[PDB]
């Protein structure tokens, strides 16, 4: 796992066996961590940080998307 | 809607027709414009930007897994 998979729980959503509205709740969460580094404060580390996050969690879903579509 | 949920095409997002895979199409998408803006610059007025993107997609998926769960 990177920094972002595992801080942001992200390592099963490719899953298929993960309903929908599971998928859901770890994406949500996952965006309010990146809705929580953007709104403390907007230094390049924090914002570099937000972007991984932001990053990581498009691939999953990229990734889950591919998963799914297969079935 | 609001400037981010006519921005990063969500106004239905929480509509049960759609399907998963066209759903993390659109997550996937909105993601990808929060990336964008995270890695330009760190500049207030971007990252309060960014900040109301990543919130405006995490209230439309609760939206949405609230409206999936119904059924």
């Amino acid at each position: 796992d990177t920094f972002s998979e595992r801080t942001l729980g992200l390592n099963s959503i490719d899953n298929t066996e993960i309903s929908e509205v599971v998928s859901l709740g770890l994406v949500s969460s996952a965006l309010d961590k990146i809705t929580g580094l953007l709104s403390a404060d907007n230094l390049s580390e924090t914002v570099s940080q937000a972007r991984d996050f932001s990053h990581t969690l498009s691939k999953s879903l990229k990734s889950r998307a591919k998963s799914l579509s297969q079935k």
